[PDB]
């Protein structure tokens, strides 16, 4: 499709803020290098048929979008720096104030139909401002931009650089940068320090932590290209796959999280799509909020990064024999990621001679493996500027096989959505799987 950039600029804070280098905690290191991309789509109508223009007939007017934008940048200041190093050659974030950049662009000829169900294919990254990588501290920390489409259909595409802030406490911008644009005050304000993340001293990790170890290659004795899916199940679906794992009575555990149940399902469609033989180990990768494992909990409004990551790992023939029998070995993983386990970690990665060794990327998902990642509890249906809050919300286009995303659905129907990424052959048998059951 035709899409033109119809104006670029960055954007700074509105007011003075901190110049000041930020301390990067262990888990604000082990994240990818560019940004993480992520999509909002916003329809004209509410489906009720209700114009959804402002009485001023704006719709995602980009003047008042980056004027909030500039005030979110206040509180939010280190949104606006740029990545340095510290003496010892540690990334940190430099506060600079040097900005974040926002588009506008048209889509002519275009509906955001043409998205169709949304699936994170490679598409979507036309959606997102191109970043200049050539250098780690020229590009900036965030960009944005906004798509006006034919029949007035809007994308705002979210690139972020992770070092300065996870999954959650990037929504708590967007939203706080929405708040601000629909004239509503800041309900959170953001509590930079990420000090409470240091390690022990001195480090004294009690597990191995698997979940930063080498994943396990496919057994021995070019690269396939890699199809992207989005696939819906119904509360109802949900419902039914829940009851055919039988609840942990004689045990007298609790049930299954409905978390380990899909997750277990999708693990072991994709395992049987990938035609994996019983004795072939293969290594799941949940990322796990920290906020609240940790004890005392972190501060409410904390920015940065507190994710830790459980990862079931077990021989297909477990995973693949039943949902059941997979969904034991997950939760058991969830489960032991409580404040020990977590603080643990830090002093693990502490203990690291190189943090970006340890940085995951197409060769961690790669069959066997698989990563999955919740949304389920984020609050990413609630960036409503003025004009409506998104139909969808999902992952700005998945590069490479392995990656799976669970998402709740905008119209509060109790239904969820898995985007996935799998080799093409692979997807093939996954689409003829997904609803066996």
């Amino acid at each position: 499709m035709k899409i033109t950039v119809r104006g670029s600029e960055m954007v700074y804070p509105a007011a003075e803020t901190p110049r000041r280098r930020l301390w990067n905690s262990g888990p604000d290191l082990v994240v990818p290098r560019f940004h993480t991309p992520s999509v909002y789509f916003f329809r004209r109508r509410d489906a009720d048929g209700n114009d959804l223009t402002a009485a001023d007939g704006s719709f995602f007017d980009g003047a008042r979008m980056r004027r909030a934008l500039a005030e979110a940048l206040v509180p939010f200041y280190p949104m606006a720096g740029r990545l340095a190093r510290d003496e010892d050659g540690r990334v940190e974030i430099d506060c600079n104030a040097a900005g974040v950049l926002f588009q506008e662009a048209d889509a002519p000829d275009a509906t955001i139909d043409y998205f169709g169900d949304f699936a994170p294919t490679m598409e979507l990254k036309r959606l997102i401002p191109t970043v200049d990588f050539s250098d780690d501290t020229a590009f900036p920390l965030l960009v944005l931009q906004v798509t006006h489409f034919k029949c007035g259909g809007v994308a705002i595409g979210v690139g972020m650089q992770h070092h300065v802030a996870d999954g959650f406490s990037g929504l708590h911008f967007i939203n706080s940068w929405a708040d601000l644009c629909r004239g509503v005050p800041i309900a959170v304000m953001p509590f930079i320090d990420r000090s409470l993340l240091r390690a022990r001293d001195p480090p004294a990790p009690v597990y191995p932590h698997v979940e930063y170890q080498p994943a396990p290659a496919m057994l021995s004795s070019a690269t396939p290209p890699a199809a992207v899916a989005i696939f819906k199940l119904s509360r109802a679906e949900l419902g039914r796959l829940r009851s055919q794992v039988p609840a942990r009575e004689r045990e007298g555990a609790p049930r299954f999280s409905t978390y380990a149940v899909l997750a277990a399902h999708v693990w072991r469609c994709a395992s049987l799509a990938r035609g994996l033989p019983a004795d072939q180990p293969t290594k799941l990768y949940c990322a796990t909020d920290g906020r609240q494992r940790l004890q005392p909990p972190l501060p409410e409004g904390y920015f940065g990064n507190v994710i830790f990551t459980a990862t079931p790992l077990a021989n297909a023939g477990t995973v693949t024999a039943g949902v059941a029998e997979g969904a034991a070995v997950i939760q058991a993983a969830l489960d032991r990621m409580d404040d020990g386990y977590c603080r643990s970690a830090l002093d693990y990665l502490e203990l690291q001679p190189d943090l970006s060794a340890l940085v995951r990327g197409a060769h961690t998902f790669r069959c066997p493996n698989l990563g999955l990642t919740s949304w389920v509890r984020l609050p990413i249906h609630d960036a409503d500027f003025g004009w409506g809050r998104p139909v969808f919300m999902g992952p700005g286009g998945i590069a490479y096989e392995g990656l799976a995303f669970v998402l709740p659905s905008a119209n509060r129907d109790g239904s969820l959505s898995v985007a996935i990424s799998l080799q093409a052959e692979h997807m093939e048998k996954f689409r003829k799987l997904i609803y066996d059951f």
